[PDB]
């Protein structure tokens, strides 16, 4: 089987990140050299997504990058579910999930320190926008409109969503409490956003109007994450 | 709104585990007392599943029990995706996933130590069956048959599956590699097992015949996990 060292994996992710910066979506392939033969491999998207998904499982579960990853699997994207480690870190966790999709992984802890997330007040959208550049990201506040979300998802940029869970109790019903919350829209059906919710699961399906309208009284934006 | 202490959560879990031992499914409610007013609540299944799901998120991400859990959400079950942290701990990770469903959580690491999981051999089905009692579980080997899986899921007992991923490459295709593997069947449709795969995701759907026939040359069982 074929294995790729940490050094090649880091360089490969930086190239993927630099490519995505063009706003033209993911590349058709990723060339990498294996650590045992120093032979060139042309990974198709299901292969590099599978490789980096495997890298990200180890990284998230162990708190440190793997020294190498063997190519064993395929995947649709490199995203690995990652739950918030506190009741106030939904926003840095959503940013860390976005960082996986952009091939520029920053841990939840790294993101929380950069954003200034706090036990007292969580994270505001203003903190997210102003501080994400410290980690290499630019945040584009967009309309809470499925067409705008689709426009940036089609570029490979995931979209942080912000909403009051009590305002989605009846059109979704995941939550019985009253608090503001964040997730990562990483996909869409014809009717629902697919939300990686750091307190529930990677696959929470929200009807476009349910999520769009669940932020009365608060900033009327979503937040696309892209390379800066 | 309402909060439950660590002691209360441990007590409620013991009682859920003892109830499940009857083989008659989940209880219609779970009695719990809040740590603030010490008031009695009859949490319906979606509520006690939501409570312990939130507890298990904290426990899985932080490596320790939360001191309390606020009832904020509802869920279908308490399962939280937990990925393997080595390339050889799929079996103890699947047993750990099962332990969440049985309300007797044991970490991947605890399961690995008890099963005798090793870097060279991983874990054999006999090791799983022989050593699970150390953690409070009994393993029932069943035929590789969707009717048997459904019989035990209906009792609230999840089912560890074992297969050679290369044998499922044409009928499912998550893997390109060659190795033996374990996951946890926690649900079924009319045609598919729903597999929590510690190397891929909580929701991997295998056509019955695809998983059933994917262990040619190896032991022809699945492994029900139940309270001992």
């Amino acid at each position: 089987m074929v294995r790729f060292s940490r050094d090649m994996l880091q360089d490969g992710a930086k190239r993927m990140f630099k490519w995505l910066r063009k706003g033209e979506g993911l590349p058709n392939y990723l060339i990498m050299y294996d650590m045992d033969r120093n032979k060139e491999y042309k990974l198709v998207p299901k292969e590099y997504a599978g490789l980096y998904e495997s890298r990200n499982i180890f990284w998230i579960k162990n708190g440190r990058e793997p020294n190498y990853v063997t190519l064993t699997s395929v995947a649709r994207n490199p995203l690995v579910m990652d739950y918030q480690n506190t009741n106030y870190t939904a926003c840095p966790t959503s940013l860390s999930l976005a960082s996986q999709m952009l091939y520029h992984y920053k841990s939840e802890s790294e993101c929380a320190k950069a954003l200034g997330t706090s036990k007292g007040s969580g994270t505001s959208p203003a903190q997210l926008i102003a501080n994400a550049p410290k980690l290499g990201f630019k945040i584009i506040p967009i309309k809470r409109d499925s067409k705008e979300v689709k426009k940036y998802l089609k570029k490979g940029f995931p979209v942080i969503c912000h909403w009051q869970v009590n305002q989605s109790r009846n059109c979704k019903g995941d939550y019985t409490g009253n608090f503001g919350h964040y997730g990562l829209i990483w996909d869409m059906t014809s009717t629902h956003y697919v939300v990686a919710d750091p307190a529930k699961g990677v696959n929470r399906k929200y009807k476009f109007s349910c999520l769009d309208n669940a932020n009365k009284g608060y900033r009327q934006n979503y937040y696309v994450v892209c390379p800066a």
